[PDB]
């Protein structure tokens, strides 16, 4: 199935699709997916285009999961092969997007199709979800699509989200989760013998040490424990005495602990010391993990029999569209091509790799369904 | 006098300058006391425009001491008589410094001049120490004069500042103290749990913000501490990110020195070894004017010419005051009503004008002879 893969990456590569601007590429997935008996759903908001293509009508719901925008390409001078124009040389294909992600795309596109040509009445469906945004904003993607789904009571079962996990051989990393981040905005108001207690810059002091010691949990096997960041604290415009004081903290939290647990217990402290504040709250993501499993296993067990390695597990490696994912319920795991030349001038993925995600994609579908 | 006073009031009170703009009125100034026997010396500093000028060689030096600024004057429809026209009615000289402070300006001025002409071998110094900022920032007025003195190790003995000291009549009361104030700069640097920085830096932070320094004394309310800036971190486009950057601001009484609140916050520092630089800046020094030759030769001055008795306060308002007690100077304070300042329909009574020309030339009196 290489060949059949690094065509459609090299069709999807050729079309420049700079974030949210898809550029034809989800229609191309769309009209091919089509003639093989998905049904095609839409789902644009705004500038962004997103796709939920489905074949079966049932649960277990195993989507794969993508994007085809790209980040820019810089100058276009200081590359080898032209961003846009798909070349392989050598074994490798070379493109803005060949790594992250079109490639991978094209691999969980191709497994898709001829896992339904070889079992037409498999039990379940089988999805693609495709933003057209994950690069940039992402406001109108993926959670689009998500929130969508959900306000309708649609279930996805699992998910394989195929960023470009690896880091040093194809197969090394399986992400199966990532920290929640939570963000607050607090300004103290009022700040300006007897009474010195009182002083609004003193009691927040106080919480400050509180809120810089508190223990949230122990974290677990899979996280380390929750952790706290004084961001940013700011009063005074560098000359004017300030009315307010300004503290900025980050939480990156695991399972342990939830987002409603952590607004309550600071909300909890602010009282306690007796403080007049107002507070707005960012949270980013939610926390998500798949633990060993039935999902785990099958792509494990996919990568083992496949290119005979055992890949790791691991919390972590940054930005992907499987937070939003999660928030469904869906168990969400992430596997894809080696991430070292992503964002990067020469960007590129060996055709021999692509294949093996092709196989790897396709054996976890066999795992999970027969 | 009166009139003479009433006269240079009205040609400064014209003039709308507006801190730190001098709108010519110390040139005005220097040209009567240069055709008098004044040394004339101009100490501008960035936008503001200082003036010494002497008369005399030996110590005592007695400076009077004001500022030539006002601040804005609102909007011109609800004054009755325009802010810069100087208008006279009832009795009333009306304007945006009328009472902060031009008329006592010119009372002092007319007073110094009186006093040298009639007495061209006085003993001591008379000197006129004036601003054209001590109303806003008032970093380049009467702090950069005074720095200019003690770099040369020129003396000034007594000072009369003549802002409004009085309440409801004329001459009821003298400033006899102002607090000092000193400016810390602190850079915390570097910023399992209570060890990091940030947590060490919240102790350091709680306790100066309530550390009591003092609990004022007879003469004096508390030494005040207050935070002028804080800074953490990446965002506001912080340029020194990795520091937690304090400045603070004490208006401190005689209980303390500028010594023991070093040395205190210092302390206070390395009970959390806190890696740290710290900048002090003394701009003034806390005084008290205690009964003696100054105190009494005001209170004397004002008992001669309206026979009432000014009680002697600390604080109220604003002075440059505790800038010249950094040198070692004793200072006084007095002036006319100060009720309507800074606001509209600011004035003031042209017969208090003259009154206090007259006060001010008997404490020259009294304090030379
Ligand atoms: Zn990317
Ligand atoms: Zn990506
Ligand atoms: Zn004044
Ligand atoms: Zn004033």
């Amino acid at each position: 199935m290489k060949e059949k893969v690094v065509s459609l990456a090299q069709d999807l590569i050729r079309r420049p699709s700079i974030s949210p601007n898809d550029e034809g590429c989800q229609q191309i997935i769309a009209e091919r997916l089509e003639k093989l008996g998905f049904q095609i759903e839409w789902m644009p908001f705004n500038d962004t285009l997103n796709l939920w293509a489905k074949h079966g009508t049932s649960e277990p719901v195993i989507a794969f999961a993508g994007h085809t925008d790209v980040v820019p390409t810089g100058d276009e001078n200081q590359w080898s092969s032209p961003p846009f124009s798909a070349e392989i040389i050598d074994g490798m294909l070379y493109g803005r997007g060949a790594a992250d992600m079109k490639g991978s795309l094209a691999a969980m596109i191709v497994a898709a199709e001829e896992y339904v040509k070889a079992n037409p009445n498999h039990k379940g469906t089988i999805a693609l979800l495709i933003t057209s945004d994950e690069e940039a904003t992402a406001k109108d993607g993926t959670i689009h699509v998500v929130e969508t789904l959900m306000a309708r009571d649609e279930k996805i079962t699992y998910c394989m989200v195929g960023e470009p996990s690896s880091a040093k051989n194809l197969g090394d990393v399986v992400k199966n989760g990532r920290r929640g981040s939570i963000t607050g905005n607090l300004y103290i108001q009022g700040i300006q013998y007897p009474h010195l207690a009182e002083n609004p810059i003193h009691k927040a002091a106080l919480f400050l040490q509180e809120l810089t010691t508190y223990q949230w949990d122990k974290g677990n096997e899979f996280f380390p424990p929750t952790s706290l960041q004084i961001a940013n604290i700011h009063a005074g415009t560098g000359s004017v005495i300030p009315a307010e004081l300004y503290i900025q903290f980050n939480l990156r939290y695991c399972t342990e602990v939830t987002d409603e647990i952590i607004k309550q217990k600071v909300a909890e402290m602010l009282e306690k010391h007796n403080l007049k504040y107002r507070i707005e709250w960012n949270l980013s993501g939610k926390p998500f993990l798949t633990k060993p499993g039935k999902l785990l296993d099958s792509i494990t067990s996919a990568i083992e029999e496949t290119i005979g390695i055992t890949p790791k597990a691991e919390t972590g490696g940054g930005t992907s569209d499987g937070r939003f994912i999660a928030l469904m319920g869906a168990e969400v795991v992430e596997f894809g091509p080696l991430n070292s030349t992503i964002h990067k001038v020469n960007e590129c993925v060996s055709v021999e790799d692509l294949g093996k995600c092709g196989e790897i994609y396709h054996k976890m579908l066999v795992n999970l369904l027969d």
